[PDB]
């Protein structure tokens, strides 16, 4: 994959759960970068999908 970073927060639509809580600051292991939507990463703990708008990728 590779780690990008949170960068605004992005609470889960109630009711989705496969849809990622992003916190600033979380780091995402981005584990699919689809280029037709979300992304597919895992924020400490869970899969899930999320923003690509939300995320910053770091090296640095």
């Amino acid at each position: 994959p590779v780690f990008a970073k949170a960068i605004q927060k992005r609470v889960p639509c109630a009711y989705d759960k496969t849809a990622l809580a992003l916190e600033v600051g979380d780091i995402v292991k981005v584990t699919r970068m689809n280029i037709n939507g979300q992304w597919e990463g895992e924020v400490n703990g869970r899969k899930g999908l999320f923003p690509f708008t939300h995320v910053k990728i770091f090296d640095p």
